[PDB]
């Protein structure tokens, strides 16, 4: 995937932000920006240029599910590239997300190689 990819990790905790930038950039991406909910992800992604989204579910404000919700609801947005990344695991939920549009979902913890694939997994199903 094209490596000036510019990504939007969002998740209400910084360690697992800070989990998921540094390994983005060990594949190659350092056009890497954070949010700490739904609300300051909609704020940034306001601001254009964002071709990946990578999220958690239980935040405050904004969980994971309604952002995905709005992203995918949004003409100027909708096919934008999401991908969960929480520590819900009940199939209750993964049906939910994967229903509202979710791209993949991954569930805390994960390994490094975890992530790779799951994203690697996208770019594949979206030609990118
Ligand atoms: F709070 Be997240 F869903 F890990
Ligand atoms: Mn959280």
């Amino acid at each position: 995937a094209d490596k000036e990819l510019k990504f939007l990790v969002v998740d209400d905790f910084s360690t697992m932000r800070r989990i998921v930038r540094n390994l983005l950039k060990e594949l190659g991406f350092n056009n890497v920006e954070e949010a700490e909910d739904g609300v300051d992800a909609l704020n940034k992604l306001q601001a254009g240029g964002y071709g990946f989204v990578i999220s958690d579910w239980r935040m405050p404000n904004m969980d994971g599910l309604e952002l995905l919700k709005t992203i995918r609801a949004d003409g100027a947005m909708s096919a934008l590239p999401v991908l969960m990344v929480t520590a819900e695991a009940k199939k209750e939920n993964i049906i939910a997300a994967a229903q509202a549009g979710a791209s993949g979902y991954v569930v805390k913890p994960f390994t490094a190689a975890t992530l790779e694939e799951k994203l690697n997994k996208i770019f594949e199903k979206l030609g990118m």
